[PDB]
RNA sequence: AAAUAA
């Protein structure tokens, strides 16, 4: 499209619970009152949801919401993930993308403690 | 206070490790992802932390934390107990703790696994 | 069995 027409990104970040198995990820993006998620958006300048199998805090109502069939419940057929997003200009689009993806990887690692 | 108004009530409750050495009751109060601890919760109205020495999987962390000073950590000079903690009426609160005392007796006991 | 939930 047009260089300096608004665009919209996204980016679906797998979370790796085969290489990392039983570690809640979903606590460590979000940490406490979801203020590292909400201070990671800030930094970078885009928009971080968490959808996928297991992105709440039950198997029982994310079963349910998942049977449904509304399209809002289709992530909960795809794997664990965080969708990045960004409305800007393309290079700004862009941009803002490779840099929260950069500052993303911390928290797909395990804390160990 | 007034009867009407709300009140905050605390109990610590005591955690065996004398009579069941080496046991971890730490995990099988919380569970897995901690939601045994989380329910049992919601099924009683209350409020409940872990504290005091063993409290924390890390025995150098936690002492670490105890000479710290802190007063956040101050529980951790203190037998290993479960603190349950509710702010309700007066009459709803001294029945929820009542609730959650019974219901609390069946995770101190070890599992024989 | 390890508590962060936007």
């Amino acid at each position: 499209g047009a260089i300096n027409k608004n665009m919209k990104l996204g980016q679906k970040v797998l979370i790796p619970v085969k290489q990392f198995p039983k570690f809640n990820f979903v606590g460590k993006l979000l940490g406490p009152r979801g203020n590292s998620l909400k201070r990671l958006q800030e930094e970078t300048l885009t928009k971080m949801s968490i959808l996928g199998k297991g992105s709440m805090r039950d198997k029982a109502k994310e079963e349910e919401l998942r049977k449904s069939g509304e399209a809002k419940y289709f992530h909960l057929n795809d794997d664990l993930h965080v969708l990045i997003e960004v409305f800007a200009p393309p290079a700004e689009a862009y941009a803002r993308m490779g840099h929260a993806l950069e500052e993303i990887k911390k928290f797909l690692i395990p804390d160990y403690n």
